[PDB]
Order: C-alpha cells, then structure tokens, then sequence
C-alpha cells in the first residue's frame, strides 16, 4: 500500500512561467521514456518478482521514487502554463505572443485549463505498450539501465531548451537521481549476469545452433563492421565474420488455402 | 537501396500445421519485442549515425538482417496456418476442432485469408513507440542489447510451447543469431562507454547536484536494497543509503487561472 | 434507419477564415469529449437498451442529433480552412501568414486538401475507446451527463478563444442543446437511481463489506478531506474517518515459475 | 511525494489458481475504467486544483488509494496465474487444460513469465485517453462518480463470475470502497454544484440561445421521450418538446481549394 | 441533418444465438474494413465535397447508407449474444458450454452486458485512422471502391462461418449493397479519371522524371514480374523492365550536430 | 533474404536545410498512407501469395523499392534538420527563428538528436492498422492502386510546399515511380478482374439477395446520385433507382439479460 505527503521530494518551481517549456516537459511526463515509464515498469516487475529480495526491494524503491517525479514534473508543468495566452484578449494585450500560442499545445488551455496532460509534446496519449515487465530480470535490469539513460540524455537536452535557473535546479535534482539508477540497476545486472549468464535466457547454449552464435553477418556493403573480426566477445569467445552471408532456407511454397475464403491471387 | 532473394536466410517449414503456434509466433513479428522492432529500429539508428563507421555499419548489417527474421516468421505463420479450421465444416469433419477453433486469433483467417497480420497474438497492431533511435548511441546500444535480450527470451519460451521438430529448428537458428547480436552489440556498447563515459550522456557530469548521485533511497520498507550500501558502482564510487529519504521541494502553490477557464474547484 | 438532408441543424459559417480556430474546434469532432464520442455513445446505448422505452428512445433522439452536431463541425472547420496558407506562394502574397502556418496541423492542407479530419488538435485519431456503453443505464445516464458537462466545458473555452461572430453564434446554439441534454441526462438518471438505487449497481449492499462502505480514508497528509466526518451521505448514513488506514492483508509470496519460463530473479 | 509498505491494504489471494480468472481481472487493472484510470485521473485532478483543500485532499486521498487497488489486482493476478498451463508437456499431463489453455492471453506466459500486464482482457494497452482532468471539478466530480460506477459494475459482474471465497472477499472489499468513493464524489459534486451552478460551467447562461436549452428534440420516430414533456428540470424549468426538429441552418457551400492542392472533385 | 426510424433496413435477426459469431461479426461493425468506416469516410468525403452535385450526393447517400448497416450489425451481435454463458452457474446448467466460453470476447459480458462494441473481435478500437478523405475523389472513389471490395470479400468469409440461416439472410442483404456501392463507386471513379486522367494527380506529368515513369524495377530475383516487358499500360505506352535497378543516389553524408544534442556516435 | 547497398536509389539531398519541410515529410515516412505503409504491405501480400508468380514476384519487387524510398525520405529528413533551432542559444544567435521553431516537431531535437521520427508530422506512430493483407489479390490489387495515389497526391502537394531545387529533385522522381507503380497495380488488377469477376470476390453472385445488387439508394435529399439511374454498370447491368429507400427489417427487440449482469435499463 501507499501513503502521500503533499511536499514535494525536490524543488519544482520555475522563476518565470514558458508554455513552450510546458509542452517540451510533457516529454517527461507522458512520453516513451519518461517518469510514467519508469514508475510502472518497476512497480510491475517489483511486484512479480518472486526472487532475491535485494532486487525486488530495489524495484519497489526505484518505482515509488520515480511517482515522486511524475509528482515533480506535473507541478513545473502547472507552474509553467501559469498566464498562458490562449485567446484574442491575449493578442490584445500583446500582439508577440501570437508566436508562443503558435508553439503550445493547443489542448493545454482548451482541454486541461492550463494544467498537465498525461500525453507527450505532439498529444499522443502515455500507453502500456511503453512498459517492459517479463519474470527474467537479467533482461528487465537491461531494460531499467536504458530507461535511466534515454530518460537523462532527454533530461541533458532539456537542459539546453531553458535559462530558466528554477528550471534547471529541478533539472540537475533528475540527473542526479538518474545517474544513481543507472549505476544501481547496472550494479543488479553485473550480479544477476554472474548467476545466470552474460546471455539472456543463460540456459539455452545447448539448444541454439552453436555454428551461427559468433559470426558477423555483412549484410550491407559498408566495411566498417569488419573491425570486429578476431575481438574477444564478453562470453570468452572471438567474432569470426562472413562478408557474403548466404541464404540456406530455400524457397517457401505455402499451400493454396480453402476455397472457402476465396484467396484469388491468380 | 536494398536487394531481395526468394531464398530464406535459414529454413522456416514446420513439419505440420499448428494454428495456435501461429498466434504465439505472431509476437515476434508483431510485437513490443518482435523483429519488426529490431528491422526498425537498427536501420533508423544507422541512417541516423554521423558517427564512427564501424557503429553505423554494424547497425544497418543488423537492420538488415532483420529483415530476413521478419521474412522468415511470417512464412512460418502460414505454414503452420494450412488447413486451419474456421468454420462448422472443419467441425463436421472433427468435432475436437473446436478448442483449437476457441484458441485461434479469428482475424487468421477473416481478414487476411490465413495469412500473417502485422500484429502481436492479441490482435494488437505493431507501431512505431516501440522503436527508440536517439541520436546517442551509448543509450541506442544499451536499447539494442534489451531488444535481443528480451526477443531471445521469447524465442526460448516459444521452444517450449510446441514439440515440431521444425518449428524448433527455426528457433535454434534465431537463439544464435540473438546470441551473436547480444554479444556485438555488447561490444559496441563497452568501447563507446569507454570513449564516453559509463554515465548516459557522460558530459554532464558538473552540472548534476553530485550529491544525490549515488544515494540509494529507501521509499519501500522492505531492507533488501540495504544490501548496495557500500558497494562499489561501476564508476568507482560507492553507494551511500539513506532509510528514510526526505521530502525537500515543499507544498506547491500554482496560481489560480483565469476567468475565461472556467476553472471551478471551489 | 437514417435519412438525411443536406440542410443543417442551425448556421454552421464564420464571418471570416481562421485556420487557427479551424485547429481547435478538431477537438469538438474528433476529441475524447466531442461529438462523435457523444453520437457514437447514445446511439449504442440506445440499441443496447430492452428496457423502458421512455429511456431507449432520448437515448436515439440525442445520438441522432449529435450527427447533426458532428456534421455542423465539419462544415464549419472546412469554412474556417478557406484560403488557408500552405506553402511559398501564400508567403509571397501576405508574409504575415508565417505564424498562421506555424500554428496550423500540417496535415489539414496535405492530407486533407483543407477539410476536416476525424482527429482532434494534436492529430490524435478518434478512438472507440472513448465510448461507454455497459448495458446499466444508471451508470451510463451519469456518463451522459459527463460527457455533455466536458463537452460544455470546452466550448465555453472555444467561445473566449475567438471574436468571429458567426462561430460564436454556433457556439452559443451548441451551448444551449448541452445545457439541454444536461438536464434531460440528470432527469433519467435520477429517475433510475429512485427505481434501482443511488450506488451502481443497486442490488449489491448484502454483498459488500459493510464496515468499509462509508469510511473515508487518509491517505495524503493534508486534512482538508477531514471537513466531509460527520456528514451525511447521500445514501442517509454519515460518513466516518480514519486518519492512518491500515494495510490488513499482508505480504503477498507468489509461487516461482516454471523453469520453461526462464523467470530469472535471482 | 509517496512512501510504499510491502503490506497490502487487504487481502488478495485466491483460495485456487485461475488463469482464466486471471484474464478477466485484467480488465480492473489495465481497461477503460479501471483502477489504474482511477489513479491517473484522481492524482492528476488533484495536483491539477488551487481551489478548496477539502476537495483537493480527497482527490490526492483517493489517487493514493488506488494505487493500493492496482497492486491488490497486480498480486491476485499474479497468484491466479501460478501453475497456469503454457506448453505440449501441460497437455500430456492433463488432456483437459486444452480448454483452459484456449481461454487464456498467450501474453500471460509468453511476455510477461505468468504475471500480469498493464493490459485489458484482450491485450489492448491501458492509455492515457482513458484519462480525465479538465480544471474544472464541477464536470470533474461527474467524472469520478461515473468512474467509480463504472468499476463498481464490473466488479459487482467479476463477483458472479468466480466462485472463489478468497477473489470474492477481495471483490466484497471493493465494492465496499467503490461505493464509499461514489457516495463521497457525489458530496463533493453537490457542493461544488450549489457554489457554481448545475449547468457545467455555470457562468454562460446569459450567453448561450435559451430559446433551444429545454427543448427535447424529437429525431428518432419513438414516441418514449414525450414522457419527458412538462417535466420539471433541474434548474427548475420545464422541458418542452417539438416532434418535429428543423434545419434552421441551410445547406453550405465551401469554395473550392486552391489548385496546387489538385482537389479534383468532379 | 439527419432523422432516424426504429425500423432497420433489412432484417437483422438470427435463428439461434451464437457468441462465437457475435465476436467475428465484430470486425463489420469495429473493424479497418467495416460499415463504420464505410459510413465515416463517405460522410467525410461527401461534406467535404465543392464539385459535382453527382457524386457529392451519392457519399452523402452511401454514408448515410452505412449507417443503417451499422445499425444492423449492432442489432444482430445482440440477438447472437442472448442467453451467452459468462460465469460458473451457465456451466453447471451446461458443462459443454466450456469451450464456447473460452472462445468469446471477455468483454462482451464483462464491460458490455452481453451487447456490441465497438471494437474489432480482438478488442482493438476503432479508429479514425481507418478513415480517408484527402479532397480528391479520382483517389478518393479509388480507397472507396477498396473498401466496399475489401469488406465484401469478409462479408463472404463470414458467410462460410455460419450456418444459421436468417444470419446468412442478412449476409445476403449486405453481399449485394456491396455489390451496389462496388459498381456505382468503380462508375464514379471511371467519369473522373476521364475528367481529370488516369494517373492521380493527373495534372503533374510534365513534372516527373519521366524516364522513370514505365519501367518494372527488378528488386527481387524471381522472374515473374519480368511478364510485364511489353504490355501495353492504361494510359497507351508499354512497360519497359530494369532487371538490375541501379543506385544512382551516392551515399549520404549529414552533418553531425550540435554538442548541446549530446548525439554520441563514436 | 535482403541485401543492402549504402547507395541511395536517387538523390536524397536539400540545398537547404529547412526544419518545418522535415516535419512534413514525416507524412511520407510515417503517415497512413506513406512509404513504410507501402512497404509492409506489398512485402505482406507477396510473402502470402500462393497465386500466379507474375503477381508474387512484381509485389516483392515492389515492397522492396518503398524500402528504398524509406531510407531516401529518412535521409531527406536528416538533411533537412542540420543546424534546427531548438534553444535559447539558437534564439540569442538569431531571434528570427522563433517562428521556426514555433511550427517544428518539438520531438526532432529532445527525442531523436535532429533525426527522423517514424511518426507522421504531428507526432501519431506509424502502426500495422495502416496495412493491409487479405489473400485476395483482386481486393489487395486495388488497394495498392489507391496506396499509390494517395501517396501520389500527397507528394504531388508536397511539391508545391517548397522552392527548394534539391528535395524537389527528390519529388519528381518519387512522383515517376508512383505513376509506374499505379499503372503496374492497374495492369495486375485488371487482368485479375479478367480472370474472376469484376465484383469481389467474384464468386458469390449466386448467393447475394440479386434483386438489391443494382439500385441507388437515395437516403439523402440531394437530386444529384439521380443521374446514375439506367447508365451501365461495369458489370453490363444498367443502374436503378429508388427515390424513396424503405424500411424492411421491421423493430429489433432482444431479449433482456441475465439479473447477474445488473443490466438496469428501466
Ligand atoms: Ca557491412
Ligand atoms: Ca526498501
Ligand atoms: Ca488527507
Ligand atoms: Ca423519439
Ligand atoms: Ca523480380
Ligand atoms: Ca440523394
Ligand atoms: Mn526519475
Ligand atoms: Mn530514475
Ligand atoms: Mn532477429
Ligand atoms: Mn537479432
Ligand atoms: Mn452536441
Ligand atoms: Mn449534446
Ligand atoms: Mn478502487
Ligand atoms: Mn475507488
Ligand atoms: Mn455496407
Ligand atoms: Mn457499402
Ligand atoms: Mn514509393
Ligand atoms: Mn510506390
Ligand atoms: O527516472
Ligand atoms: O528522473
Ligand atoms: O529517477
Ligand atoms: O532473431
Ligand atoms: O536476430
Ligand atoms: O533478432
Ligand atoms: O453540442
Ligand atoms: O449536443
Ligand atoms: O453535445
Ligand atoms: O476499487
Ligand atoms: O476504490
Ligand atoms: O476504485
Ligand atoms: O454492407
Ligand atoms: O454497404
Ligand atoms: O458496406
Ligand atoms: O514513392
Ligand atoms: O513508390
Ligand atoms: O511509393
């Protein structure tokens, strides 16, 4: 279960408001990669794990934080839009302003009265689809070390997207934080590697077709990745590379179906 | 530009039919992990490269190369959706037809005539948020190694989902090939750190508040997490932990909006 | 059935061209609170219904005239677009209009050849999932009066976003059927509650745990929710408070998977 | 900001497993109207307010609630789908799962290692177009009773479709909340209601054309809607009606489009 | 404006119930290719319309047409759901009904109360992404033609899946209204590609490459594409056949960006 | 299997960098009816034909140049967004971008690193509900017709939404390639049309309800559809019409449920 305190875990407040700045954070907020993202993929995987408790601990710790910066990112947001030009009146008072309505996004005022949505920049809703969540944390530890990084390489660009010194404070707390993740969860999967494998699922070596498990396959003309050829893999063993990879499968001939479900292809 | 062959890149018969492995397989041409995923995914990361050729080729070797997974799977599907049952003639023939009826995607057969769809085995059209492509590669490598990560976590439940010596073969085939992508993109993935610095992106370094980089925070109350205390982080400095994180930020206070909102909340 | 004639409901025409407005009233046809969810939600509740027809038959008055409403907006936005800049030769004539096409959805002109879309200001595509219909028309009465009071709210929001008299005179005929259906809406539902209860579904109370059904429970540490102790409900019971809601059921322990699963968790 | 107990806030355990059981809880945990709407909705409606604590508390009280419910509905998931037929070998123990196996989400196993999703029944994503939050809590409240009645039904239909006592005492704790939470939003709703108007938003009845705001429009041939004829409204104002509604706003006309748009229209 | 009559078009009624055939008559109703967006493509395309009165009026006709088909599949998924199993006490009255359980749509009874949706038999919502209407109706009457083909070819399928007759009575209805629209859509179509010509756009042949314009490129190595050589097209000039299309682009070389991007590409 | 050459099938380059042509030429990228749509979809039909091998191979050609087109409209892109404004930076260097930057894809530079999206312009993903594959050529064959026109239209208006030498260098050959794919698709269908019937499918002429397969039926006021009455259709039957279309399915009445759905309709 869960309890709230209304203050918030770090500084959420610009110096001045920016309704531009307000549509590039929903990024953070409803997008691929962002907070809502992360709070749900790690609640989920914290709550179906069934194994060490020093992971499962870590996930729920990781999840319940990171609904402390969808709080934080909502309140800037809310911050942000406060004053927004929305219509003539606005105009009237200051004509320059037509360029910032222009930038916004028209459903903060019309559908949110000036407060957050759980979209990003360009309207299009948060899904599940974005969460990850599949029983083998080797593969889901993977899977939280590049959430961190695609959400602080964002994060890094946000903070070239402002002056505003309110802005960047919140900023530079959501590095930081993020800095910690990646190199806890990356801490989790150099130890679950170790258990299992450097290769996910760890169990399968003796069923996959060996023969083809190290080869570099040159598909495309280019010769750069020819410079893998003879290096060392993480699992002991060396590249070898194929320059002409062949086709060994033939050529497929389905039969025709039913004539019930009239498949006219000549 | 690309070239096509007729001939597959491995075999992709199965030795009977099975119509409800054809709805499962369906997740690795259409779903959140599937092939489609990764032919997307690597071939918009190597457009995208200005970078080091070695990178960018491997991508779109790989990208290429996907595009053959994808070939093969949706020739497997129709193998495997020969003869399938779909209406109370099959059930005249055999009765038993109806469960594998019950267990079957019904579009199978209504919309694409026994064929194939572009969706993942619930019916769930692929799109493009499950496709990451940055600009960063420290962070796209790091999505790489997940994206065949969790694909060959698929791909090793699936082996277990159906005993047709034929269908197994294809598996085996793809095990290795996601063995071999795992590795290189791995590889990849430990020079570029090398070159940039284990933190996604490595340049920020002094802009972070470095203070809050390597607490962990338990907001959960379990002590499993207590665990990392101490360790050492992949960057050389050790974990500190604090058991009872503090909220810092304060009670926002958002100003009111106008009138013309009609914003009532009493 | 359905006849229709080409006459509208009431004026659907702007004094003058606005492809900024023609952006936002988007949101009236394909938005999540717009007409076509209205249309689409009564009349399905109306086909739903085998019960009193006094009910069934407001339900396909009001479904049918939100097609009016529907056709009405897309007349109206294919005005609004008349003359719309798109490309260098609109520049060339009046440079101004570079704002004016900063603002606009690219797709109006290339997709659309300056006529309406079916998706709201974001190019968000309307989706089923916006529509309710569950086959209790005490719960989906309320989602009536939802949907018209979302609905109103945001042309209330239109009206202040632009001066054109001819749009607000749609406006304000659009104001008046939501006003109306508002009230018909609270009608028939407060009939329904006096014939099956005010809490949805009515014949449930035996059922449920009685000693939680009137507790409100403080999960945020504000006290403002505390003013509602002691109040009476509209069911005729007080409500009671707790201060510290207790978690009662334990520490779930799910059973590990099977090994075919891979479900490694350390 | 939020803290987590490992406890849940009650019981939430089957007495057996279910997988098919399982599949229907999705719809709790990742649809349109279930908990998982209810937490996004009520967090964001109550970050979003300025207005009176006492209606911004119960929001946050609520939203922090409802995490409680989707981690109950996430654990019974998770133990409703332990032992759950996946494979061949399952079959060969127990011919009988055939039918089992039919019925259930091939994701179940296949994606997520037999733990939940954040998917409905049928494997469609929970999305943020589920959400409301408009800025004004007079139509907002509608929102959250309609939600909460909504869930309350399809949790009163789950409660017949088990005969589980230990997923039926986790549905009777439910239904009890749900029916506390729809009493306590039709409180707020009333009072803000008496504060503002009953007509969402309140302050437009000067602008809008009262010559059409009680008029019932007959557009559908039933005769069940006169009922309503003579009826007091809400605000204390009979509804008229009219049999036979007019097309008052004559038959449009738009220019053609330029012609570098090539609308070639005959 | 449009008026409706509670009487359908053409029968709708099934002799016997089946809620297998209630969720396979989804897709007419919720799918890509149903009478929804039959019905909103062609009411789009008609109001959209500034050309000829002639097949202006024959979309708005058809669409208003689709509407009475979507009216009828609504009804018929009713009549197919009476009497639909959904919980422990329908298997008691009848243990074979087990499997007809197992094939159903969760949904149906869950969130619907055994009535129709408006999703395709998966669940997936209708979208307007299903739906076009692009100003031009030589392409227009082309995707308009498509769609009566490609539900018509489903209608056909579903034809084979029942063998209720008064299902199949209705199905026969529908099977010739397609036939209809078929040829009425493919002689508008024929009228405007004499007006404007047989490519779309027909006003832009002397601003493409020419040179490109009649040759068969030869991507694939099959030889049966190669049957074109020689064949006279329809508009007068024969196809000519590259049987080794040529790169003539160069390789691209885009210029890396700015370091505030952060775009580490080794 | 796929090869790849880094080689562009044709010039691919700008003269100019111009970020707002980037945002539009997502359509072609990643809109409904764009390259990635062409692309999937004739690889889709070609890999489930079992037909004649004409047809087989000329869609596998086919889907393998739009592969080309991908990669040449994702290079474009890439162009077109070297050196886009996107912070305070840019804005203090040159204040006159803020109209730019105003009408970009805010995701251009925070998510992709100033690369393509595989969204169309206002940020919608590229998904699988764009496709189609039916195992019906004839119905298919239309289909890609009118996937060549739409997309036709669309780059022929593109043409006129830039002066730029060198992307309009780009449109005139994709414009060439797009009246020789038309015209193959024409040839395929007609010589399918030949082969089984000008209706699709072209065998269930027997079965449909005869004596509604040729008549107009006129549900909107409008006189204009009149003028089809006695022209011949395709089929060498001549049009009739019915001023007047009647209502013979009579009033629908299900049956109400079952008590344990709680359907309270009144
Ligand atoms: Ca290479
Ligand atoms: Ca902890
Ligand atoms: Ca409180
Ligand atoms: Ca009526
Ligand atoms: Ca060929
Ligand atoms: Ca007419
Ligand atoms: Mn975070
Ligand atoms: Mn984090
Ligand atoms: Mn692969
Ligand atoms: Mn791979
Ligand atoms: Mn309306
Ligand atoms: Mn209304
Ligand atoms: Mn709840
Ligand atoms: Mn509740
Ligand atoms: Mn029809
Ligand atoms: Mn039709
Ligand atoms: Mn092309
Ligand atoms: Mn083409
Ligand atoms: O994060
Ligand atoms: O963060
Ligand atoms: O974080
Ligand atoms: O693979
Ligand atoms: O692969
Ligand atoms: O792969
Ligand atoms: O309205
Ligand atoms: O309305
Ligand atoms: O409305
Ligand atoms: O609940
Ligand atoms: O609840
Ligand atoms: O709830
Ligand atoms: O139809
Ligand atoms: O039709
Ligand atoms: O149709
Ligand atoms: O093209
Ligand atoms: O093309
Ligand atoms: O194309």
């Amino acid at each position: 279960m869960f309890k709230h305190t209304r203050k918030l875990q770090y500084n959420a407040k610009p110096d001045r408001s920016d309704p531009i700045m307000a549509r590039r954070l929903q990024e953070s907020l409803g997008g691929q990669w962002g907070e809502t993202t992360g709070m749900m993929s790690y609640l989920s995987q914290g709550w179906a794990s069934t194994g060490a408790e020093k992971y499962k601990d870590l996930l729920l710790d990781t999840g319940t934080e990171e609904m402390a910066h969808v709080e934080m990112i909502s309140t800037m947001i809310g911050y942000l839009l406060e004053d927004a030009p929305f219509g003539p009146e606005d105009l009237k008072r200051d004509p320059s302003l037509a360029t910032t309505m222009a930038g916004m996004d028209p459903e903060h005022s019309l559908v949110h009265g000036l407060n957050a949505s759980l979209n990003n920049p360009n309207g299009a809703a948060w899904n599940a689809g974005y969460v990850t969540s599949s029983g083998n944390l080797v593969a889901d530890m993977r899977f939280n070390v590049v959430r961190e990084s695609e959400a602080r390489l964002q994060v890094s660009r946000l903070y070239s997207m402002t002056e505003d010194e309110g802005v960047r404070d919140m900023l530079k707390f959501l590095l930081a934080r993020e800095t910690q993740h990646q190199l806890q969860f990356m801490k989790a999967q150099e130890e679950l590697e170790e258990k299992y494998g450097i290769i996910v699922p760890g169990d399968m070596k003796e069923i996959e077709h060996s023969e083809f498990s190290h080869v570099l396959m040159n598909f495309s003309d280019g010769d750069g990745s020819k410079a893998f050829e003879g290096q060392v893999a993480k699992d002991g063993e060396k590249f070898t590379y194929q320059e002409n990879p062949e086709a060994m499968g033939g050529i497929p001939h389905i039969k025709p179906g039913d004539p019930r479900l009239h498949n006219h292809q000549g």
